[PDB]
């Protein structure tokens, strides 16, 4: 197995020669501190049924099933389907639209994604990532002193998606399973990445509804909106210096840093059959060390 | 055709009626009773679909409800609530409200034509809000003159089958931008018998306004929905009248003074109602803004 540097950036690396069946535990580990220092591994060459992706994927980290059965796979629960191919719907069309962290909605967030293909549309389709670690670092003194000691509050409820048993029920029954089954949750506004020191700045423009101080009352600034401007989560051109466009091809399997990145879906704006697989496993530490 | 009470000022039957047959002093007889009883009972009707349709037409013109989901397939006039799978919305109107109370224009009179009656009887609750108005505590008229109800559709907007897969907050604004909320008076004169109507309804109302425009912070309009009885989820209140349709029965009644709610049990089975909503001459007050 040989970890490779991608070519003129020091974001993502490729792994060639990956065999989970035969991996040493020293081969996972090294795989590890990739993931963490260039905060995406794309793993080559991988043919996986669902039960060996699943296998694969417990080697790094003890597996979170999704929350909302929608998202499962039929036969193994721990794998999260997004798909767009039918008469009836397996998993959700399109997951990820938007920009987020996985279950930054959640209150114990896990720290490693993994992203398998399995159906890709040759144009137009692709992942978005913002290390909000190196994001933090490149704002301007005001910023970082006007997030420190706050926190940042994060809600599924801008983007949860309608279900098939939703159909004529009242919008407002929703919303209110929503606040009760999911509520917003509280993270500090930045905390110390447990395995490697860095600073990141925990918000999306998609989970990330307000902030609070330390007290619990709301930030009455427009300091998130400003945050998501300099971090680059509003520029609709995707071109802002932040930015890091991947577009994945057949046999790749992406393990990324859940902590430092958040990451938006590219797809098509057609029909055309897509299907990824995805599996999200805790590491050795929480969101951040001494999490209450 | 005969007029006659139900020995309860609220309600009047109506025997003998056929649209096909009447002259312009049964409906103008009929109008007046539905403006001053709140509910006039067609008796033993026999109506198609089309039928049903013209004797809406001899009432007012009708309005085509917005929301293309609940129409006939053949008739758009014609409002289909049904739980058998589908035309029609299954579930609807289990909450207070006034038809159309969240639409900048508001029509006067509201027609049911019930289709398949289950011997468990399907009927539907009232309250006047004229006479809600009437036996409020003074104090509170005092806190009502004045101030303005904002109406809205957004909290039992009916998720529909092309909404699926949707985040939720792309159908919210899509309802801000086709139904935003609407602004009417808290009391108004009704304009057809002159008494004051508290035009609220737990399910349309979202919000009190200032004689300004400034938001009523205050608890005012909970208070308001207690206090007229649509708060009491036993329906044992003095304003509810329960009311229990037959066969033949075709409900006309007063869309600006009434609120209206289905049952709150969950109905096994299977039940279909036709619904016309008509303008009748006036609109909801007279003097309103264009
Ligand atoms: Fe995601
Ligand atoms: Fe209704």
């Amino acid at each position: 197995m040989e970890i490779k540097a991608q070519s003129g950036s020091s974001f993502g690396a490729s792994v060639e020669g990956f065999d989970h069946t035969t991996a040493t535990a020293e081969d996972i580990k090294a795989i590890k501190e990739t993931i963490y220092t260039k905060k995406i591994a794309v793993l080559k060459g991988q043919d996986l049924t669902p039960a060996q992706y699943l296998e694969l994927g417990k080697m790094f980290g003890r597996p979170v099933v999704y929350y909302e059965p929608m998202y499962k796979h039929p036969e193994f629960e721990e794998i999260f389907v997004s798909s767009n191919v039918p008469g009836k719907q397996i998993g959700v069309p399109k997951t990820g639209k938007f920009w987020h962290a996985d279950y930054q909605f959640m209150p114990d967030p896990f720290g490693l994604t993994l992203i398998y293909p399995q159906v890709i549309p040759q144009k137009n389709r692709g992942t978005y990532y913002i290390d909000m670690g190196k994001a933090y670092e490149r704002l301007p003194q005001e910023l970082k002193d006007e997030v420190a000691g706050l926190y940042g509050v994060h809600s599924v409820r801008k983007y949860f998606k309608i279900r098939p048993h939703d159909v004529y029920r009242p919008i407002s029954e929703i919303l209110t399973e929503i606040e009760e089954h999911t509520p917003p949750v509280r993270q500090p506004l930045t905390f110390k990445h447990p395995l490697t020191g860095e600073t990141v700045l925990y918000i999306s423009e998609g989970f990330t509804v307000g902030l609070e101080d330390a007290d619990g009352k709301p930030v009455e600034s427009d300091l998130l909106q400003r945050l998501f401007e300099a971090t680059g989560q509003l520029d609709d051109t995707f071109t802002h210096e932040n930015i890091h466009l991947f577009h994945p091809e057949q046999g790749d399997l992406l393990i990324w840093d859940n902590r430092s990145l958040i990451h938006r879906a590219l797809h098509t704006t057609t029909p055309e059959p897509v299907v990824s697989f995805r599996v999200t496993v805790h590491d050795e530490h929480k969101l951040y060390d001494g999490m209450p």
